[PDB]
C-alpha cells in the first residue's frame, strides 16, 4: 500500500527551458506529461542555488547552515540524518544513482552508483562511477546511462519492499556537451534573445556589476563554445575542451567536427565584434544547452514508459526538478548563485493520481527543503522535528491551494564568495509578491524589486520612498524567517 518514489532531478535545468512552464525555446514533452498528469508549483525555490549545497538541503530538509553543506568546497556529514535514512529504516529498499556532488561516501542506500569524475561533476562521455564501493567505467553517453542504471536498479530490486530512488542527471551543466544523436541539431534554428540580452545593470547594485559569469566575457572559446577543431586539440592535448572530446568514440568525434564546422568557420571569419558577437555566443550557448536538454526529456519518456510497463506507475510519486535554476542570457548571464528567480525557482512537477488531481497548479511557496518531509509523510513515517521544510501533502491534496497557515516568505542564503563566478554572499526573502536581498560580503548592499511589477528585477526600489511602508514589513519579516530557521548570525561576523 505504501507508494514507491522516484526523484528525478537534473543540474542547472530550469524553467525557462520547459514548455509546461510556458517557455518558447524547447517542448519537453515528457517532462510536460508529470505536470499535465500532476501538479506544477510556480513558486518553490531553492534555499542556496548551487548543486552541492541543494543536494544536501534535498536530503536533510535543512537550511544550509544546518546541515554543514554551504559551498561546493565542503563535504557532507553522512552521519547526519537523511530521508533515504529514515526510509530504509521504515522498511524501503534505497536507491542513489548519478550526480552525488557530496564528497563522502553514501550513506541510508541500499545501492548506490554516484559519478566520480571531474570532483563529482561527472563527464558526459564514457562516465566513471563510485559504485557499492567501487570504482567503475561505463561506456557510452551519461544521459543514457545512468537511465540505464535506474532501469536496472528496478528490474532486479527486491518487488517486496516499495522503492525510493533518487536519480540525479549530470545534465545540462556546463560545458553543454550533447548526445550524439543531438550533435548539430539545432545549427539552423535561431532561439528568441531575452529582452535584457544587454543589460547595463542600470537599477541594481554592485552585485550585479561586479559578477564573472557573462556571455560577453565568462564563456570561452574553447571549453564552451567549442571553437577547435580535432587538428588544434591534437597539438596541444593538455587542452581542456580535448580533456573531454577524448572521451567520445571516433565516429562521435567525427560527428562532433562535422556538427562544429560551420560555428568555427563564422568565429574564424573575424567579422563578429561587440553587441553582434554576443548575440552570435548567445545563439551557440543555447544551441549547446538545449540540444543537452532534449536527451534528458527523452530519458524522463524511457523511465515512465518503463514504469508503466511493469504495472508501477501510478503507485509511484514521480518528482521532476532542477538542483536549480539556470540563466539563459537573462541580465547578460548564464549560471545561477544569485537569488534572482531565473535561477532562485527550481522546476517542481509532480504525479500521484491517488493524491493529485491532474493539471493542478500550485502558487504555496515552497521550498527543496519540503522534499524529505513530503517523502517521509506520504511513506507514513513521523517527521523529525529537526526537519526545517514542510510536508507539501496538504498543497497536493487540495489541487494546489495555499493553505491559510502556509508560509509567507521563502528564505534564500548563498556563501560561495570569493569563488568561482564571483557572486557576493546574500541572504533574503521571496514573498508571494515581492523580494528583499542583502549582500552582505565583500559589499554592504540591499536590493528590492516589486515582482509584480518588474518581474524580471531590473529595477531595484529599495530606499524609494513610495515603497517606505512596505520595505519595513519585509523587513521584519526577514527578521522573523532569519530566527525561525535558527539563522542568527546570517551576516557571519560571531
Ligand atoms: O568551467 S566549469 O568547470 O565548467 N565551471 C563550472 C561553473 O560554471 C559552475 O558554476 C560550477 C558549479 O556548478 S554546480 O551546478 O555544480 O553548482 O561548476 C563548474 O566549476
Ligand atoms: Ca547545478
Amino acid at each position: 500500500k505504501r507508494p514507491n518514489i522516484i526523484f528525478m532531478m537534473t543540474d542547472d535545468h530550469t524553467t525557462q527551458a520547459m514548455s509546461c512552464y510556458g517557455g518558447n525555446l524547447i517542448q519537453t514533452p515528457n517532462m510536460d506529461r508529470i505536470a499535465n498528469e500532476g501538479i506544477r508549483f510556480d513558486n518553490c525555490y531553492a534555499v542556496n542555488a548551487l548543486s552541492g549545497p541543494s543536494r544536501a538541503c534535498i536530503l536533510t530538509g535543512k537550511f544550509s547552515h544546518e546541515n554543514g553543506f554551504t559551498d561546493n568546497a565542503s563535504t557532507f556529514n553522512g552521519d547526519q540524518q537523511t530521508f533515504p535514512k529514515l526510509l530504509q529504516q521504515a522498511g524501503y529498499q534505497t536507491a542513489m544513482i548519478g550526480k552525488w556532488h557530496l564528497i563522502s561516501e553514501p550513506q541510508g542506500f541500499d545501492h548506490w552508483s554516484i559519478l566520480s569524475g571531474q570532483h563529482e561533476q561527472g563527464d558526459y562521455y564514457d562516465p566513471d562511477f563510485w559504485e557499492d564501493g567501487k570504482h567503475i567505467v561505463e561506456k557510452g553517453y551519461a544521459t543514457d546511462i545512468i537511465t540505464d542504471k535506474a532501469i536496472n536498479f528496478l528490474e532486479n530490486r527486491d518487488k517486496n519492499k516499495p522503492f525510493c530512488m533518487m536519480y540525479h542527471q549530470k545534465a545540462p551543466h556546463r560545458n553543454w556537451m550533447p548526445a550524439p544523436r543531438h550533435l548539430g541539431i539545432f545549427n539552423n534554428t535561431i532561439f528568441p534573445e531575452p529582452a535584457n540580452l544587454f543589460d547595463d545593470y542600470e537599477g541594481r547594485g554592485k552585485a550585479a556589476r561586479e559578477q564573472d559569469m557573462s556571455i560577453e566575457h565568462t564563456l570561452t572559446n574553447d571549453w564552451d563554445l567549442k571553437l577547435l577543431t580535432r587538428e588544434e586539440m591534437l597539438k596541444d592535448t593538455t587542452n581542456r575542451l580535448y580533456s573531454v572530446y577524448k572521451r567520445m568514440p571516433s565516429e562521435v568525434q567525427d560527428k562532433w567536427d562535422s556538427a562544429y564546422a560551420q560555428r568555427i568557420a563564422e568565429y574564424r571569419k573575424g567579422d563578429l565584434k561587440g553587441k553582434a558577437l554576443i548575440s552570435w555566443k548567445y545563439q551557440q550557448y543555447m544551441r549547446d544547452y538545449l540540444a543537452t536538454v532534449l536527451a534528458v526529456d527523452e530519458n524522463i519518456g524511457r523511465l515512465l514508459n518503463y514504469l508503466e510497463k511493469i504495472g508501477e506507475l501510478d503507485n509511484t510519486i514521480i518528482v521532476y526538478t532542477s538542483d536549480q535554476g539556470f540563466f539563459l542570457g537573462e541580465h547578460g548571464w548564464f549560471d545561477k548563485r544569485f537569488m534572482y528567480e531565473e535561477c532562485q525557482r527550481m522546476p517542481l512537477i509532480i504525479r500521484y493520481p491517488k493524491a493529485i488531481k491532474a493539471g493542478s497548479t500550485s502558487s504555496a511557496i515552497s521550498m527543496n527543503v519540503d522534499f524529505a518531509p513530503t517523502f517521509l509523510d506520504f511513506a507514513g513515517v513521523e517527521v523529525p522535528s529537526d526537519i526545517q521544510g514542510a510536508s507539501l501533502k496538504p498543497v497536493l491534496e487540495n489541487e494546489g491551494k495555499t493553505p491559510a497557515d502556509w508560509r509567507k516568505a521563502a528564505y534564500y542564503h548563498y556563501y560561495e564568495y570569493p569563488a568561482e563566478h564571483s557572486v557576493k554572499r546574500h541572504y533574503g526573502i521571496r514573498t508571494q509578491d515581492f523580494k528583499l536581498i542583502h549582500f552582505y560580503n565583500d559589499i554592504d548592499e540591499w536590493e528590492m524589486y516589486d515582482m509584480k511589477a518588474d518581474p524580471r528585477e531590473m529595477n531595484n526600489i529599495f530606499g524609494k520612498a513610495e515603497y517606505a511602508k512596505k520595505q519595513k514589513e519585509l523587513m521584519q519579516l526577514l527578521e522573523e524567517t532569519q530566527k525561525q530557521y535558527k539563522d542568527n548570525d546570517p551576516d557571519e561576523k560571531e
